[PDB]
């Protein structure tokens, strides 16, 4: 079993952009706001050696009883 | 079993863009807001060696009883 | 079993765009809003070696009882 | 068993666009809104070596009892 | 068993467009809205080596009992 990653040269720009500005933005409103959940996740790889790997794992969240 | 990844040269720009501005934006409203769940996830790979891998895994979320 | 990925040169721009601005945008409304779930997921690969891999897996979500 | 992917040169622009602006947009309305589920998923590959792979898998979601 | 993918040169623009603006847009209405499910999925491949692969798999969703 032989796994070989051998890059030569190259230009790599890794620029993921997440803009979350004013996620909660009511304008001129009247009322009540209860149980607001914001989950913002950014994950990634620039090149790299990662067999049998997992980027992001999320479970059991954002529940109201 | 032989796995070989050998890139030579090249220009790679990795620019995923997520815009979440004003996700919750009521304008001039009256009422009540309960149990708001926002799940924002960005994941990726620029090149890389990752056999038998998983990008993003999500389960058991956003439930109201 | 021989697997070989050997790219030479080339120009690759990876630019997926997700625009989620004002996802929830009532204008001049009256009422009640309960159990709003927004799932926004962006995932991908620019090049890369990933046999037997999975991009995104989601299960058991957005349920109201 | 021999699998060979060897691209030479070329110009590749990967630009999938998802516009989700004002997904929920009632204008001048009166009422009640309950159990709104929005699932927005964008996934893809620019080039890459991925035999026996799966892009996106989703099950068991958006149910009301 | 020999599988060979060797593209030379070429110009490839991958631009799938999904417009989901104002998916839910009642105008000047009165009533009640319950159990609204919107599933928006965009998936694809620009080039790439992927025998025995699956783009998108979805099951067991959008059910009301």
């Amino acid at each position: 079993y032989q796994q070989q990653y051998n890059p030569q040269g190259g230009y790599q720009q890794y620029n993921p952009q997440g803009g979350y500005q004013q996620q909660f933005n009511p304008q001129g409103g009247r009322g009540n706001y209860k149980n607001f959940n914001y989950n913002n996740n950014l994950q990634g790889y620039q090149a790299g050696f990662q067999p049998q790997s997992q980027g992001m794992s999320l479970n059991d969240f954002q529940k109201q009883q």
